[PDB]
């Protein structure tokens, strides 16, 4: 039927949710960074929580990267047919859109980490 595509859109919403979870973790990382920097004697528990957040981000990102690569490989396999279709184009659009959102969140995270490392170094 249209099982392949209806299942594809469900996979799109899954990836979107993951990207949104990364975004949410990135904001919490920013909060922990501030708390650690504003504290006269930082709490080890807080540092541990920051570590788990970073770990969670890295893990969810690999899931996103992996699912997006899979979608792209599928698109290219289809293109090896030297032919196009409405579904192929729909999939190509969702892949570039999800990719854009993913790149934006990871870029924000990398900038947040670089900034924190700079402040920790410039410190004590």
């Amino acid at each position: 039927r249209d099982r392949f595509m209806d299942e594809f859109f469900e996979q799109v919403e899954e990836i979107r949710g993951f990207i949104d979870k990364i975004a949410e973790n990135v904001e919490e990382v920013k909060r922990k960074h501030s708390a650690i920097l504003a504290s006269p004697n930082p709490d080890e528990k807080t540092k541990e929580e920051l570590e788990e957040l970073m770990s969670d981000i890295k893990k969810t990102a690999n899931k996103v990267r992996s699912k997006l690569k899979s979608i792209e490989q599928s698109i290219e396999q289809e293109e090896g047919l030297n032919r196009s279709s409405a579904d192929l184009r729909i999939r190509k659009t969702q892949h570039s859109t999800l990719s854009r959102k993913f790149v934006e969140v990871m870029s924000e995270y990398n900038a947040t980490q670089s900034d924190y490392r700079e402040r920790c170094k410039g410190r004590i």
